[PDB]
């Protein structure tokens, strides 16, 4: 009684723009209702409906025909080939170097003002700068921070690589938050053991650059938030507000690895 | 015969030679550039009506064909980001004020070139309502981005000055209630500006109301609620000046 395989089918043809799919029942048997799992997240309802892939991508499409005596699914595989710079956060192409291939940051230690303290952004003296300690060219050389590098790539998402030598740098309210045996280097404050996932995400809205998973940008001070505040293939500049010490604010300066 | 096409941004438009004849084409996009090819691309980042030519030569000389297009909104990514803040979007205008209800929006320090340069208007920093009485705060600016980076400023025809900027005016100066020099000083009916990086131009010797010799500023805050400034006097060797505006 159920809907027949051999009856049912669908066509999923790209259209002007690669990455959006017309989905189309074309069964030969009607009195149908037709439902769609995209294989994006996504379900749908009708007879003919529209796949969005913004990242290149292996997606699973799956049509479910409805009649009066139940309900069959079939399915087809499509490969989208390329990403979607027209569906795909502008800033986030920038920290990946492109809609392809991966582009690593590190911190720019070669020039004066890559890391820095002031007020935070929810502190009365806010002032938007690290106007309380400025570190000068090669300031942290002697601990962690250096160490920590940041690959951005568009392969299936928006996906974060994080490097390290297995340690982090922090003070003295930050080493207190994390498991990891502290240790006092050269440039004071303290190195905490502290090994990254294999795998991070990232989201960027509007200013407001975000990390999965509690990652941080090789500093530790309580948050995975970051506020952009300058962004181009030169240059990544970024501020947060700490969570371990109410009212300080952190600057960071990451240039392209050489 | 040519076609302009707008392509997948609608601000970006293929320009290609269509003639019925096999020819050397160049082109004038109307917006400042020419350029030589059968297909070229021409960018409007502005909203306007443009005048696009095509010029073809053969051994006999040259003929000139002409098309207008319309370009129906500005493109967000290709105008500067800080010009979208000061106009307050891509369409209408914003107008900013001296932030004259709070402390701090008008101020001298040590200059960026003096070697006392502290980046603060630490000499003087004037009280909330401090240049009640005088023209200072009667000038108002409205950033609109209707065609370009444009620039309107109003006053009740006078700006405000020390003894070394009513030097280089030729307008009557008064003194005001506040002191120092009220002179008279009538704008333009319109201006334009760049910004580059944290560097704010005005076109035509403007000034943001307190006159100190220069059109150049520095951008130390930008967001919609605050524009923080600070410029280097070109009066006064090694004065600075901050200016606090916010939104009207
Ligand atoms: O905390 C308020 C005070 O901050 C002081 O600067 C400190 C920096 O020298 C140091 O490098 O970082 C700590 C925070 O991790 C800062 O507190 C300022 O010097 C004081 O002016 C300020 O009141
Ligand atoms: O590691 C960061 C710390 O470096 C010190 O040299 C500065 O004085 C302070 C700052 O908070
Ligand atoms: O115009 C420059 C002068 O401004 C005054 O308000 C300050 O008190 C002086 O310190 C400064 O020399
Ligand atoms: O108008 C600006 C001037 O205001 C005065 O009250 C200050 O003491 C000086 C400053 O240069
Ligand atoms: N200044 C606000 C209130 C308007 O205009």
């Amino acid at each position: 009684v159920k809907p027949q395989e051999s009856q049912l089918s669908f066509t999923a043809t790209p259209g002007s723009n690669p990455n959006v799919v017309t989905l189309k029942n074309t069964s030969s048997l009607k009195g149908l209702v037709v439902t769609w799992d995209l294989g994006n997240g996504v379900t749908a309802k009708g007879e003919e409906v529209v796949a969005s892939y913004p990242f290149a991508n292996t997606y699973t499409i799956a049509m479910t025909a409805y009649n009066t005596g139940g309900s069959t699914t079939i399915t087809q595989t499509i490969t989208i080939a390329n990403n979607d710079e027209s569906q795909i956060e502008p800033k986030a192409i920038i920290l990946a170097g492109g809609l392809t291939g991966s582009k690593t940051w590190v911190f720019d230690r070669a020039h004066d003002g890559h890391f820095g303290v002031g007020p935070g952004a929810g502190n009365p003296d806010y002032n938007g700068t690290p106007s309380w300690w400025s570190c000068p060219a090669e300031g942290k050389a002697e601990c962690a921070l250096y160490e920590n590098e940041f690959s951005f790539h568009l392969d299936g998402g928006y996906n974060m690589t994080w490097v390290n030598k297995g340690k982090i740098y922090t003070n003295g309210a930050g080493k207190d938050k994390l498991p990891g045996v502290a240790t006092v280097p050269g440039a004071g404050d303290f190195d905490v053991e502290y090994i990254p996932k294999e795998a991070y995400t990232f989201t960027v809205d509007g200013d407001k650059l975000k990390l999965s998973d509690d990652a941080f940008f090789g500093h530790f001070a309580g948050t995975s938030t970051y506020t952009i505040k300058t962004l181009n293939e030169n240059e990544l500049y970024l501020e947060c507000s700490s969570a371990v010490e109410s009212g300080n604010g952190w600057w960071y300066r990451f240039v392209p690895k050489k």
